């Protein structure tokens, strides 16, 4: 349960272009999941805020939270759908799908 | 109660380290928190992969998480502190001051 990658495959019916969209029918988003604590990397898996935030958390645990699990590479995606007319659009779509998550 | 910054001023005595840290004495390293969900605000520039999670953490609320809150924007600052050999070093540390938070 540390802060990693998780396997999601969202499809596009879920989110309501089933009508335009001729390919793919969906993608493997992923999520960032997991606790983030010791050990930290700040070249890696976190940032030296992160770490800072992390140490003042383990000694006042109420008061400041942990870092959160989130991604440090995200993929882009292209989908290819149709128009009023019945145009076929190539669009890529940035920041669409996890690669690696890390303590931020 | 949503994504947002928060004021937490950080002393290198709380955390142990005043011995040998010269300069600064602490310093605002701010963190994150609270909810992400919509409204996703304009200024917390979400992701695409944020948006979708946070769609599909709607339908699905006890089967993916929402986005966690998290630096946008962070700080360096320079510290001035002595080696165990008593070299005087100052050193720069990126991502040290949380400026902003986002939806990640």
């Amino acid at each position: 349960t540390a802060c990693r990658k998780h396997e999601l495959y969202v499809s596009f019916q879920d989110l309501g272009w089933q009508d335009w969209i001729i390919a793919p029918k969906g993608y493997a988003a992923n999520y960032c999941d997991g606790e983030c604590s010791f050990p930290l990397n700040a070249h890696m898996n976190a940032t030296n805020h992160a770490i800072v935030q992390t140490l003042v958390h383990l000694m006042n645990p109420e008061y400041v939270p942990k870092p959160c699990c989130a991604p440090t590479k995200l993929n882009a995606i292209s989908v290819l759908y149709f128009d009023d007319n019945s145009n076929v659009i190539l669009k890529k779509y940035r920041n669409m799908v996890v690669r690696a998550c890390g303590c931020h």
